[PDB]
């Protein structure tokens, strides 16, 4: 046995998409990656580690580790 399986339990908590101002501009070498440039405002969705954070732009949807960027 043993195939695949994804199943999140019922975490009630104040689930807040917070936002992040890039000062430095980098494209996506990687799918996973997110594209954008210098003072753009990126929605991070989930950062579960400071290394690796994901967020949302009107240029791609990804992970952006270099961290190269601000909160606000």
């Amino acid at each position: 046995m043993g195939h695949h399986h994804h199943h999140h339990s019922h975490m009630n908590h104040q689930h807040e998409a917070r936002k992040v101002r890039a000062i430095y501009d980098f494209e996506a070498a990687e799918d996973n990656e997110l594209t954008f440039k210098a003072g753009e405002i990126i929605t991070v969705l989930d950062d579960s580690d400071p290394n690796w954070w994901k967020g949302e732009t009107h240029q791609g949807i990804g992970l952006f580790p270099s961290n190269f960027v601000t909160a606000d």
